[PDB]
């Protein structure tokens, strides 16, 4: 029993954070074999923040300018390219510790444990969402900057964000490891406006079937709705649309409740025009967007 | 900016972890040095767990009815003690990962990181809080025990709790390392059951400022208090009575945002009478007490490990 904001282990990660230095400006790197991957305004002075020309700034950087420090050792630069907005700085001693990985950009509403650094240190791992607006709700204080993102899959470490910078709202953007940023954001001190967030609705569905499971029904009703006429009462909450994909991605989490997905619809819209009245679903007196359908899968046992 | 429950780096921990396995019983345990610390209840069928005489099922096995597996190796069983209510399995090699560590007895109140572990496999991580009725809200499912807590302090892993049962209530029940029970519990398959829990009064206090810090001052008040009067409100929503010492130790956080303890009292007074009417704090429709004073004043300035 129990449901618990659950990130993955932190150690194939912590084994691969190490420290970039370039002038004053010093923040995190990911080191993967003989790459050490990190944000490319590691190369802009305070001047520079506001309309930066990275091309022309890094033509004037050779390799001695940048200090990579694994810890207590130091590790000499022997090349650096730019992809994106990511610097990639090769080194001339390959990670020992690197673990099996790929890189892969993950969809708004899909969920990563980030491990939070300062100075090639790690101090805390912590469960988040990519919001449908494509920023992240994160706990990042200054030189956290190159802090990644991952999933693990069968000792297999799948790296999706690496942060970049905080907006005025008080949330947080960043790239893929191949330096795409997520959303139509630039790493420029200019003004940049965070959409208009909306509850991801497919990972509430997930997180109802997951008190059903933890053996709770209070919120269900004898209502079905059509796909259509659900989404038209959803939106009015500010609630993503819920799509055929959807669906059939919670088909799973459906059988195994005996609960269709479109009944779960109706429990929800319901929960939408009443609230909780003073009751809690896992522990949470509002409705959580931050499980996935896998998440919910893993976390919680086939006994219902 | 921002706030997240956030736990530790779990790397350390995670070289500590292996599977224990006993007959059929199987269970995860903690390998530092050459000992390998894992809760008792392992030497127990499910027959022999509705009343069993440890000493007594434990005489009866040798070494060799232990197998302690490292990920593939096999570690090789060559002494067994036992504490309270932990096995203490001697083996042949002493764990090339083991960390700078202590073993601590945490308080009610104070938090720790859990590595969530299966067949010696680590899973996840999480961080809660020793409940003030020392039951532990988590997410286990069966293979879970033996599951370790743990806070870091520099380079030093301090563990504090071993996982051993789920209760009726799904909350759960566990040690310290040295195998004393946390709480009125005992490792058996018997009726037991959470006593009334409490509200941890000083972490919600630490919350509300870490609150002020990122923002929302919504709740703030010009009306102060006095410790008597507010503990007369608090003993009223099952909370836990501020000492004198709850308040010395809030002093930081009240420095930092020039709110005394005894004005975040009063906030705190009101939001427990007249609802939060609608509004949210830290994205919480609830107040929170599983952030201390420390964690709260760690994660504002970002120490590192
Ligand atoms: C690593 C800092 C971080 O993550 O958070 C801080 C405070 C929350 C922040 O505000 N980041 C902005 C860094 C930044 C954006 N564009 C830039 C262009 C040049 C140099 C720097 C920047």
């Amino acid at each position: 029993s129990g449901f618990r904001k659950m990130a993955f282990p932190s150690g194939k990660v912590e084994g691969c954070m190490v420290q970039v230095t370039c002038g004053t400006t010093t923040l995190n790197g990911l080191w993967l074999d003989d790459v050490v991957y990190c944000p490319r305004h590691v190369i802009c002075t305070s001047e520079d923040m506001l309309n930066p020309n990275y091309e022309d700034l890094l033509i004037r950087k050779s390799n001695h300018n940048f200090l990579v420090q694994a810890g207590n050792v130091q590790l000499r630069v022997i090349g650096h390219s730019m992809q994106n907005c990511v610097l990639k700085l090769k080194v001339d001693t390959a990670n020992p510790k690197t673990p099996k990985y790929k890189f892969v950009r993950i969809q708004p509403g899909q969920t990563f444990s980030v491990l939070a650094c300062y100075n090639g240190s790690p101090s805390g791992v912590y469960q988040c969402a990519m919001r449908p607006n494509f920023t992240i709700k994160g706990s990042f204080l200054n030189g956290s900057c190159g802090s990644v993102g991952f999933n693990i899959d069968y000792d297999c470490v799948s790296f999706c964000y690496m942060h970049h910078m905080e907006l005025p709202t008080g949330v947080h953007a960043g790239t893929d490891l191949e330096g795409n940023f997520y959303g139509p954001f630039v790493d420029r001190q200019t003004a940049q406006a965070a959409g208009t967030d909306t509850t991801i609705t497919v990972n509430v569905l997930a997180w109802l079937y997951a008190a059903v499971i933890n053996g709770d029904r209070w919120f269900l009703n004898r209502f079905t709705t059509t796909l259509n006429d659900f989404n038209l009462v959803a939106m009015k909450y500010n609630y993503e649309p819920l799509t055929q994909d959807h669906v059939d991605i919670l088909g799973p989490l459906s059988a195994q409740t005996g609960i269709a997905v479109l009944d779960m619809c109706a429990s929800l819209k319901e929960l939408l025009q009443n609230g909780m009245n003073g009751r809690t679903i896992l522990g949470s007196a509002l409705l959580e967007d931050e499980f996935t359908p896998f998440d919910v899968v893993r976390q919680c046992s086939g006994v219902t």
